């Protein structure tokens, strides 16, 4: 029953056969360092040539071997505060960071890696390798993790791999379309043969089950759109994208920094709490922002572009949120919504409810589906700020 | 396929919402040594007010005791023939009159208690009471007890009865409406894929399966407006107008007596077998009554009245049966047949036949619902003559 | 004659009958240490499901038990700065808070106390209970009582009961309807016959008198719908919408956390010191708002939202007011107000002056009469902004 923002403000575009294309371009470069990986959705793997990056897999260009080696990773997450290795233990996994920022403890914290990075170099080639330093993660993220053993077994599977570390021991363009699948939300309205036959005649109270079951399925839509993990702006986001606040409060710095990162962002989207810490700190800094219309109706705004509050964006127990900047169209490469419409038997344009059958109780079934799903474009889309505090008052 | 008086001769009401509201007004005096009841079909209850005409109880006026201890009698049914209490036995229980003739044996037929008679007073304050005098019951009926210890925890529980028990020692307008719900006749028709889809030429075997389902449904509809127990005139009669035959065999002063009750009398309801005898008592009184036409049809009549035959009203294995009279009209108080119409799919203004499922053997199911409640809108207006021996020939 | 802003401003339905019918849903949760009650106005009771998040009740899930407790609790109100309990007296009953905040001073001030805490559960079972902290509260609110002897009253009536407490001393949907029914402001106007035959010509005394007595009436409507305790905003709002100020004085940061709590926000109500209150804020805080147009007169707001100023709100002694953000409509689930219209003889659309009759003296009488109510759909459509300090000025 509340306002759903994200539903009518995101464009729909017209999938065919419930499937859309997207044409991915991935601008890599070997040697500066960092690690490039390929996410579709909450799901990432690192691409077989930046994995040359390898001190010890440097020079090799044989695309059968990465790839193996590629597939071969596990993917793995890190939650706030979780200590991934411990000194002493003897170290036998490769792990590249794909998210989040981790503090590396020697024995002295030394400093914290983030995306790109790499610890377990050493790992890979000699059983003598030993966890020396504790690594503890600051912030949530994923990670890769390539093992000694299966190593071991690709080496053993490939000559030439054999060969090259005997020896060593002495902007590239990838396409790579993405394919996004409708997803459905559905659910079954049981009404009884009384209800349907006695309550329709000044109103249907059929008609108003159907009515609240089909606001039932918007919210769901609306939290999947802002929640799911294969889909999902919260996570089917750039790994770039996802910035930290500087200090920890919505601060306006942060949100310039957060309106810096793309062009022509059209809104964003927070927590009531969240915007209420904003305008928390735009209190304390003296400054009153302008409130700009948006389909004759006013709304607060920064920079002339607006915020739109969303319940739906999750509150950690830390009471951290996040803020969403998001440009959306099909002519400006932005953030679109996949939805088809045309169905053999619509209430509504999206919408489809069908007779499914009469029970034994007399208790008639239908079928309410919709189907919907989101596609971001272009990497620099969608923008994730993230653990804004969002319980800090003035003292 | 017999013929349904009943159906055809009340006037149909169209229910919203498929209830209805019948407003009742209940004129009670408190001290003619009658106790007045609240019936809804066969469910009875005493007025607490009512409960004050108890020598025990007498000026006790407070609705919040009156009301629990009405709440906490319980009702019993009992047989013709069926001996309630015997001598000896200890006196426990207060037992409230509210239908039939129970005949007091003393030690020396004392007399027969009838509606609103009470017997077990003293029961009720000391645990001496024994029961001295043995009651038969000759006709069937109902009952109100109030038990010895549910009475002294009700006595516990308030303090002003305590103090009224310990000092005693030493025309009423009440209205409360009465609710009707639709009852529903429901059935469901199994018909074979082949018979519809061969058997549908010249004539469907479907249809004429429908027709003979319908005619059961009317069948069954009449037998439930003469026989159930919730609704229905035989029980959903008030209890002053149902009477007792002065010699036992429906006798022309029997006739005029039930005619006498109520004012507008519409028509008779019996059994085949009671307008028998009702011929015979004619016959051998030497009168012959008139027939009058209804709908262009003549029928048997007395004074004016015609007698209509109903097979669905009950031969009990005595061979006694009862006599309805009863006038029907909205304008005019009588007796209303509740049904809604304007069904979503309906084959008949009463009826609504849905398409349920096709099972894996291929059989189609239909389910055929219809909507029927009575109402009787003053008390006058169904009176039934109780115990018609209809087993008496001349000899 | 003063600006009555929530007459003009709160939209106005046409109820049928004199009474109106809000439904109402109330998802509540047993066992996170809440207590959840049910508020019509000024008068609140304990959900008796909620009642088993009791520690001696848990598991208890007989309705007729639970509801039986819950009637027998008693309501009290408590003003700021009243001592509940002292240490040293026996403990002898159980205390939910419903409002309100209670700070508990130990033999070392423990904690705060607020809506939905208890204190008094041993005091339940055991006669030994002793308050060992003194209980003083800080903020006016409820509190529901549950007596010892009222509790073994209970246990004494239902043997489920005792069965449970000898054993244990070894989201719900919940739906109730509120019904408003209309308020009546009313008064007789005597106008002298001489006044009426004379002054009549030129200007009615008489309509002048009559115009001054319907301002009086909506001046009192006005102070009803804001002060009434049945009805009315400031008593008639959710314990959950009504907050307490961070520091005292009403900063801007506590007007962001009002409009924090409901969509759409519609208006800000409050007295005029309030208002320079929050100017002095605005002005020491450096930022100057804007001010927008609400049927084409301009008004001071806060972010786009009109503050609206109401004299009828009242003024402690203390100098501390109360602020009100509410949203307003119909088709958006807010605040309405019950008017009915179309009287046997109206001057106004919701008037009706009735000549009465002419006393001896010879002084017609007349009776004005109107008929308001004010109707809250959803919990969340009036927050109320408690104890803040108006008389606070730069130092
Ligand atoms: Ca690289
Ligand atoms: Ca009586
Ligand atoms: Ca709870």
């Amino acid at each position: 029953i509340t306002s759903r923002w994200l539903l009518r403000m995101l464009p729909w575009v017209e999938t065919k056969g419930g499937a859309y294309r997207v044409n991915r371009r991935l601008t890599f470069t070997v040697g500066d360092g960092r690690v490039e990986f390929v996410q579709d959705g909450s799901t990432v793997r690192v691409i077989p040539q930046e994995l040359g990056e390898l001190a010890l897999l440097r020079d090799f260009d044989d695309a059968e071997v990465l790839s193996a080696i590629a597939d071969r990773c596990v993917q793995r997450d890190f939650r706030a505060g979780e200590t991934l290795v411990e000194r002493g233990t003897a170290a036998d996994e490769l792990h590249l960071i794909a998210h989040g920022r981790i503090g590396q403890a020697s024995a002295v914290t030394l400093d914290v890696l983030a995306d790109g990075d790499r610890f377990g170099e050493h790992a890979l080639l000699d059983e003598d390798a030993r966890w020396s330093q504790t690594a503890t993660a600051e912030t949530s993220g994923t990670l890769l993790t390539l093992s000694r053993a299966d190593f071991a077994a690709v080496v053993a599977n490939s000559p030439a791999l054999r060969s090259h570390l005997a020896a060593f021991t002495a902007a590239d363009y990838e396409l790579k379309p993405r394919e996004y699948e409708l997803s459905v939300a559905q659910t079954i309205l049981r009404v009884h043969t009384r209800v349907a036959d006695l309550y329709n005649g000044p109103m249907n109270q059929t008609e108003e089950q159907l009515r609240l079951t089909i606001e039932a399925l918007r919210e769901r839509q609306e939290h999947e759109l802002i929640n799911n993990r294969e889909f999902g702006l919260l996570h089917n986001a750039d790994f770039k994208q996802r910035i930290q606040t500087h200090s920890g409060p919505p601060t306006p710095d942060d949100l310039d920094e957060l309106l810096c990162r793309r062009r022509g962002t059209k809104f964003f989207l927070a927590h009531p709490r969240t915007i209420a810490a904003m305008g928390r700190e735009f209190n304390a800094r003296g400054l009153y922002p302008d409130h700009t219309d948006l389909g004759g109706q006013q709304v607060p705004a920064w920079r002339g572009v607006p915020i739109l509050p969303c319940g739906k964006i999750p509150i950690t127990p830390e009471r951290t949120s996040s803020i969403l900047a998001l440009r959306t169209g099909e002519e400006d490469q932005g953030v679109i919504g996949l939805r088809q419409t045309g169905l053999p038997d619509e209430y509504e344009p999206g919408l489809s409810v069908r007779f499914m059958n009469i029970d034994e109780k007399a208790i008639i079934s239908y079928l309410v589906s919709t189907y919907y799903s989101a596609a971001i474009l272009v990497p620099d889309a969608v923008g994730v700020l993230e653990n804004v505090q969002i319980a800090n008052w003035p003292r």
